[PDB]
């Protein structure tokens, strides 16, 4: 079933942003594909829009107090 | 650790990915968001963006045979491509 499967994700997501080895390891990743194929081409002011956007996706997923809320916003749960 | 935990997420992606509901789901989602702030304006065109990528991204998660890889891709796992 996919709303439990989206559920035990948001989870696992919300666990790990609990994390500052994960926020650190996933900034670096994306600073890099930032200034490389695709991102560099699809996403114009890479960079500064990760430095703005990650902090808010890392406090955004350490907030929901709700994981099947957010599967029924992406349309997985009811 | 981050490992095990990044490397069940990647596991239950591939197994979403099987299913088309997910497909379906995730491109009316994601078509939405398109139109609307932010997105509208981080991603140029971003309807083709997704109808190129989205398709992309589901084959890549449907022909993954170790979550490891991804995981080691990242920098959560000390080993897997
Ligand atoms: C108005 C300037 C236009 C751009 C100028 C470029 C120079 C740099 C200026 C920096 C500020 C630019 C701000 C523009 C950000 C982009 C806005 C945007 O993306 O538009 C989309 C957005 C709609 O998207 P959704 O929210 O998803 O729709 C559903 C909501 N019901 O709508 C907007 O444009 C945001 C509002 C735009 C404000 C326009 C300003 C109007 C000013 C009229 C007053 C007259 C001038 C007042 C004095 C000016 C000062 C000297
Ligand atoms: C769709 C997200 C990426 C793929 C997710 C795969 C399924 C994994 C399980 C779900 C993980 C959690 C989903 C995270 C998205 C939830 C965001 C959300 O619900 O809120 C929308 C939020 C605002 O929230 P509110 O203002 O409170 O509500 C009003 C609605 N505008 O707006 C946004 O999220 C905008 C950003 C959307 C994420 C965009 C992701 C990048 C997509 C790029 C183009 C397509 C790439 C294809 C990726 C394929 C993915 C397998
Ligand atoms: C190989 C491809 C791998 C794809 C990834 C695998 C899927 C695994 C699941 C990934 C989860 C993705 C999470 C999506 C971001 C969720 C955004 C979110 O929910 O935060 C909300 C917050 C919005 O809040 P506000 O409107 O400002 O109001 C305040 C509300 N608190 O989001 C943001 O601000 C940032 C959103 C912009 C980031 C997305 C830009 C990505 C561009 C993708 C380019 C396409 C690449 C192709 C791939």
């Amino acid at each position: 079933d996919l709303c439990q499967e989206c559920e035990d994700i948001v989870h696992l997501l919300t666990k790990m942003t609990k994390e500052d080895a994960f926020q650190e390891a996933i900034r670096k990743f994306l600073e890099q594909e930032c200034d490389i194929l695709p991102l560099k081409l699809l996403v114009p002011r890479c960079r500064q829009v990760l430095d703005v956007a990650l902090p808010l996706v890392i406090d955004y997923f350490q907030s929901q107090i709700n994981p099947k809320a957010i599967c029924n916003a992406v349309g997985l749960c009811p």
